[PDB]
């Protein structure tokens, strides 16, 4: 009840990116932990920022976020109603749905963005927070097998990652684990046609 000690949750964080522009995946970090606790509290990064994929941080979790049609897009179980930081200060959601476990932010300048998937293929490849590239079956709308299982820790921080086709295009955002005795057997994704219904209207 004391308004004037009221604390202020800090902003979603770019610590980091996954690299997919070359012959090789791989993890890089642009900013260590007290440079993000810095920048989470004032949501000033003057970072520049490239790739489709970035690795995003609060003060207790870390997860992934990817570009998509000029947004940024992660799951709302990681970032809430957080702004994020950018070089001229935090960025309020232009997209919040907590029923589709979803949130966005206008893409950073400087980040490449993802193309929705038009082919209906079914054959996809899941990007983790490690930079593995995961085949991975398309079940359903929302859910693909993995074709090699994998204990959760595996896939644990990289929900908001990508699914994607053949071709490159995003098929989806990763949300939430199919786990069994603490093996994933199987993804469950946010799909783009839900990103593009959330931004058509
Ligand atoms: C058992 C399990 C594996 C932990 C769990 N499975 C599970 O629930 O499966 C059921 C059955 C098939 C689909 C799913 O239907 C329920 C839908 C859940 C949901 F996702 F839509 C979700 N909506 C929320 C909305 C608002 C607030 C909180 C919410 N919390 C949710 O789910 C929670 C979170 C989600 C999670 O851990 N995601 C990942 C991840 O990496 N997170 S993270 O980066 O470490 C981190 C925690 C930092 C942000 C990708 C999985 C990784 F670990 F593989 N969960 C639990 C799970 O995956
Ligand atoms: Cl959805
Ligand atoms: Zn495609």
């Amino acid at each position: 009840s004391h308004m004037a000690s009221m604390k202020k949750k800090g902003s979603v964080v770019i610590v980091g990116r996954i690299n997919l522009s070359g012959d090789t995946a791989y993890a890089q970090q642009t900013r260590g932990e007290e440079g993000c606790q810095e920048t989470s509290q004032t949501g000033r990064d003057k970072n520049q920022v490239e790739g489709e994929v970035q690795i995003v941080s609060t003060a207790t979790q870390t997860f992934l976020a990817t570009s998509i049609n000029g947004v940024l897009w992660t799951v709302y179980h990681g970032a809430g109603t957080r702004t994020i930081a950018s070089p001229k200060g935090p960025v309020t959601q232009m997209y919040t749905n907590v029923d589709k476990d979803l949130v966005g932010w206008q893409a950073p300048q400087g980040s490449r963005s993802l193309t929705p998937c038009t082919c209906g293929s079914s054959d996809l490849y899941l990007v983790t927070r490690h930079a593995d590239v995961i085949p991975v079956r398309r079940r359903g709308d929302s859910t693909g097998s993995l074709l090699s299982p994998r204990p959760l820790s595996y896939l644990k921080g990289s929900s908001g990652g990508p699914l994607l086709c053949p071709a490159g295009h995003a098929v989806g955002i990763f949300r939430a684990a199919v786990s069994t005795r603490g093996v994933a057997k199987a993804v469950q994704f946010i799909p783009v046609e839900s990103l593009e219904t959330t931004m058509r209207s």
